[PDB]
């Protein structure tokens, strides 16, 4: 029921936010299928016309996310087609932006403003759409994103402030990989029976491994430390999510897909590089310490842990530290159970299991 | 996709609330269509075992609300039947509750604890279910609720604390009335072309007018004033929502539906009693003055207006006053456009329209 499930919730979201989307709210405040087409068109136009920040900072992100989600569930052919049109447009514009504005030959130095535009105009919008709609990107575009942006974060990073770092995340890469696995699942389930099937996913995992490793080699300062740990965590989390996905995809392959299973070990010599694994543990340790400070618990530590960790600075980047610490632990448990992590890593995770509450204890 | 739309969101919601719902999260912390009916059974069990408070105070309310919503949208016949059984069961136990514990013949005096049980065990859960599932109640149950609880709030009111007041709402009544209109609308629509079809809707509107009037006659104290205005606001908003729903049903009748148009004029003498309309205006006035304090403007008033409005205590009942004020006004504009409110009321609503920021001005 479009009025109960789409139009009214939008109207209430807008009303609550106002106390770009003014002409939308303005429109509702007059009047008294052809109708729905016109509200949806106006809303889609605001979405495409706006800059959308990180949800922690911009109420527009969740307003559009909920609306697009409800539209999707309404399952009306003409509306699905409109959103697929928008995803196509966003990718055309993103490709141009990366080629021109983030060209490594460019002398322009303004990494903080470029990174902001990248996310506010393109990456946040496609990340919202890709929750419900399939998103796919050609090799050219994926390569531009990985080379012109992702690989360059650690040199751009000296220019960032905290709110720019906060915008950066890699959920779009996770989404791209999970939709790609999903396309293959169908082909493999109902093909049954190859050189570069894995190329885009292997490119993404390859790049996240290297980014994690380079961020760890960046010098920590009082000024950059919170944002640097946020970026590490962000890249570690997305990398974990992609590994788990691929691994699970693999477990859901039929016994007679033996060519498929071979091509994966052929094309993924590792999922997690050992040096990236070191940074995973460091981030587990960071969140452990933040969580412990929060609950006034004194942690045990193996001899050689960063003494940074004993009085970390306070951080605006993690608002629910418990959820995040727990969420990160649960993902590390995934990897343990798939044998991606070394037993030494398993031991350290469990070291403080008596001290951090009964939920953490159960997880381990 | 059940795991993507139902199971994972439930797991994350639990996880995030954990930082009687332990045994659910615990199941998730262990393992890796038959499984879905099973999770639905375990979650229904927890839902039925729990006491569910007001959403601002109890995280279980939104947790179960979202799970139930996702289950309904999945539209599997066997899952729908589980929730219809739960609705039938709640109704039976609510009828028993009202007969036994809230019988006016009863010597028990503990109305605050009884009203809490009423909402925590029965009313909150049927309200959650009624968002997606048709809730309908027979005459006996409706009369028990209206006689044994609703019409008695003004005398129970002296025993209440703030957290008990905050728990009372009349949403289930609005939902009862709107499901009833949906049912007529469908029949009118599919069949085409009445002596007591309006009886339950009329009973509800009947009772909400009397309650609003009775609450207005209740003596205010420094102690009870926040909770009193809250109950009055709560009854007024439920009443306005029902009136608007009925009016919209009327307006949507086919012009050859003469027997239908006649039955509404004839079984609805009035929608809003004059004495109840006085209370609507007092509540607009209350919300207007809370908003004005918030923004530090001095309001213009009518010559005889209650100066008390100038010196209102702060309230925890409305922690987004601006939105609440704007929402109440939107509903008033609706009743104005249906010709339920008179020019005096309309003039007063507009009095301070130059002073309360651009959105109120635009609405007015």
């Amino acid at each position: 029921d479009s009025v109960k499930e789409i139009v009214l919730p939008l109207f209430y979201d807008l009303l609550n936010a106002a106390s770009i989307l003014c002409p939308l709210l303005e429109s509702f405040i007059t009047f008294s299928e052809t109708e729905l087409k016109k509200i949806t068109d106006k809303t889609i136009k605001a979405f495409m016309d706006s800059t959308i920040g990180n949800s922690k900072v911009d109420m527009k992100y969740d307003i559009f996310a909920k609306f697009i989600h409800h539209i999707h569930h309404f399952e009306k052919k003409e509306l699905q087609e409109k959103f697929l049109n928008q995803i196509a447009t966003l990718k055309i514009h993103l490709k141009k932006f990366l080629q021109e504005k983030m060209d490594p030959n460019n002398s322009r130095d303004d990494y903080k403003d470029l990174t902001c535009s990248l996310y506010e105009l393109y990456i946040n919008k496609l990340t919202i759409l890709g929750r419900d709609y399939p998103i796919e990107v050609d090799e050219e575009l994926l390569q531009l994103f990985l080379n012109n942006f992702v690989s360059r974060i650690p040199i751009m990073f000296q220019d960032f402030d905290d709110s720019t770092a906060q915008e950066i995340n890699f959920k779009m890469l996770v989404l791209l990989a999970t939709w790609n696995l999903e396309k293959w699942r169908e082909i493999i389930e109902k093909v049954r029976d190859l050189r570069s099937v894995w190329k885009p996913i292997a490119a993404i995992i390859g790049r996240l491994n290297t980014l994690v490793i380079s961020l760890a080699a960046t010098n920590e300062t009082f000024e950059n430390i919170n944002s640097l740990f946020y970026l590490k965590w962000s890249a570690c989390t997305s990398l974990m999510d992609i590994i788990v996905a691929i691994k699970i995809f693999e477990l859901k392959l039929p016994a007679d897909a033996t060519t498929w299973r071979y091509s994966m070990s052929e094309q993924f010599p590792f999922y997690l590089h050992d040096n990236a694994s070191k940074v995973l543990l460091k981030i587990f340790l960071y969140l452990e310490s933040l969580f412990a400070k929060q609950v006034d618990v004194q942690l045990e530590r193996v001899a050689d842990e960063d003494a940074n960790l004993n009085d970390l600075p306070e951080t605006g980047f993690f608002e629910n530290i418990e959820t995040e610490f727990l969420l990160f632990t649960v993902k590390l448990k995934g990897l343990m159970k798939l044998n991606i992590l070394d037993e030494r890593f398993a031991s350290r995770v469990a070291l403080n299991k008596e001290k951090l509450g009964p939920l953490f204890k159960k997880i381990v």
